[PDB]
C-alpha cells in the first residue's frame, strides 16, 4: 500500500478501470526480469497491498499493465498489448510511488507521483 | 498556413480527428472574444491557412475544438462541451504556432510546438 | 466536497500542483458565465468543497485552472494561459465528478471521472 | 519511411524532442525480443525509414524511446528509464503506423495513427 500504488482509468467511460490485471518486475544483477507483484485494480481502480517497505528496495522496475484484456472485455479490440512503465525507484532512498495510468483503446498515458515519506 | 496550425488526433479510433470544427478567436481591449479565424480539420487530422503573419500579432487567442459534435457524429458520449486552448502568441513577435489536440471521449490533452 | 472535486499534477516534478486557484463557472440563462465557486488545491494537488448537491444543479460548467501562476512561481515561462474544462453536469440525475488536470509547461491533459452516487 | 514513423515531442519545451535514439524489436518465436530497427529523431522529432513493407510482417514490436538520456541532456531530472510502446502490428496485412509520443520528466503519453 504505501510504497507502490499503481492507478488506472478509463478515458473513453470516464471511470475508473476496474479489474485490471497489474504485473510488476525487478531487474535481476543478471539483467533479467524478475517476478516481483502482481494484483488487480479495484472499483476504484486502485491497486494496494503490492509491497512493502522491507521489500521495494533499490531497483529497476517494470510496472506492466494488462490493457488488451481490459479493452478486448469492452468490446474493443485495441492497439497495445499492455501499457507499461520502467523506472529506478528508491536511488537517493525510500519513496512513495503512485503510477498512473489513463487509457484509451489507441493511446495511453502515465505520470508518477513521487513522495518522501 | 504558416504562423498557426491546428492538429487533431482521435485516440479511440487511433486516427486523424477528420472534419473537425475549430474557432480562433482573439481577445478584445473589452476582454470578449472577437472571432479570428475558423475552419474544419482535413482528412490527415490538419487545419492550416487560418491566418497570416501580418495578422497574427501578439495578443491572447483561444482556439475552440467542437468535440462535442464530432463525438456525437460517431455515436459516442462525450464529457466535454468541447476542446479549448488560450494563449499568448506573438510578444517577442511572430512566432510558428502548432496546436494539437489529443481526443478521447471523457479526457483530451493539448500540446504546443513552438518552432523556429 | 461530494459533487466535484479537482485535482492537478504536476508531470515536470512529479508531484501533487499545490496551491494552484481554480475557478468554476455556470453558464447563466442570458448565456453568460457566472461566479460559481472557487478555491486552491491542497498539499495533496486536491480542491474540495467547491459545492453542495443541492447547489450543484443541471448546467453547464467551466473550471478554470491557474497554471500560469503556477509555472511563473517556479521559474517557468509557460505556454497557456490557464486549462479549463467546460462540461454539462446532471443531465440525466445527480453524478459526482472528479476533473483531474495533469499539467507541463506547453501541454495539458484533462479527464473527468463521473460516478453515480 | 513508409509503413512504421516515431514522432516524439517534447511537452516541457513544445518542441519536438530531437536526437532521441530509438529502437524497435520484434517478439521472437521463443519470446525474446529481436532488434529490428532503430535510428534517431531529426530536428522535426521524427523517425522515418525504419522499415519497408516487405519486412514488416505481422508481429509484435516494440518501440522503445530513449527519454532518460534525451532529459539527462537537458539537465532534468526523469522518472522512467525510457517509454517503450508494444503492440500487435501486420496481421490483416499491412498497415501504415505512426506512434507518437509526447514527453515530459515524470510523465509520458503515446497515440498511433493507423491510416490507409
Ligand atoms: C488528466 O491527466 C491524468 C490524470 C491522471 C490521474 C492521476 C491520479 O489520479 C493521481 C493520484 O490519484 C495520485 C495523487 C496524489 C496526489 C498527491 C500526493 O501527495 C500523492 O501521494 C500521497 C498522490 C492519470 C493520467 C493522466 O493523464
Ligand atoms: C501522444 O500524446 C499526444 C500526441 C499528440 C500528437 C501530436 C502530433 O501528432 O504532432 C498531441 C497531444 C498528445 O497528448
Ligand atoms: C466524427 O466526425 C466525422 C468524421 C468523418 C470521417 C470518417 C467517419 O465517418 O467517421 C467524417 C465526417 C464527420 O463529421
Ligand atoms: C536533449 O537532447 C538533445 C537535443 C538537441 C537539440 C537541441 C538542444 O540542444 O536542446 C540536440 C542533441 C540532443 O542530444
Ligand atoms: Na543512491
Ligand atoms: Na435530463
Amino acid at each position: 500500500k504505501c510504497p507502490l500504488m499503481v492507478k488506472v482509468l478509463d478515458a473513453v467511460r470516464g471511470s475508473p478501470a476496474i479489474n485490471v490485471a497489474v504485473h510488476v518486475f525487478r531487474k535481476a544483477a543478471d539483467d533479467t526480469w524478475e517476478p516481483f507483484a502482481s494484483g488487480k485494480t479495484s472499483e476504484s481502480g486502485e491497486l494496494h497491498g503490492l509491497t512493502t517497505e522491507e521489500e521495494f528496495v533499490e531497483g529497476i522496475y517494470k510496472v506492466e499493465i494488462d490493457t488488451k484484456s481490459y479493452w478486448k472485455a469492452l468490446g474493443i479490440s485495441p492497439f497495445h498489448e499492455h501499457a507499461e512503465v520502467v523506472f529506478t525507484a528508491n536511488d537517493s532512498g525510500p519513496r512513495r510511488y503512485t503510477i498512473a495510468a489513463l487509457l484509451s483503446p489507441y493511446s495511453y498515458s502515465t505520470t508518477a507521483v513521487v513522495t518522501n515519506p
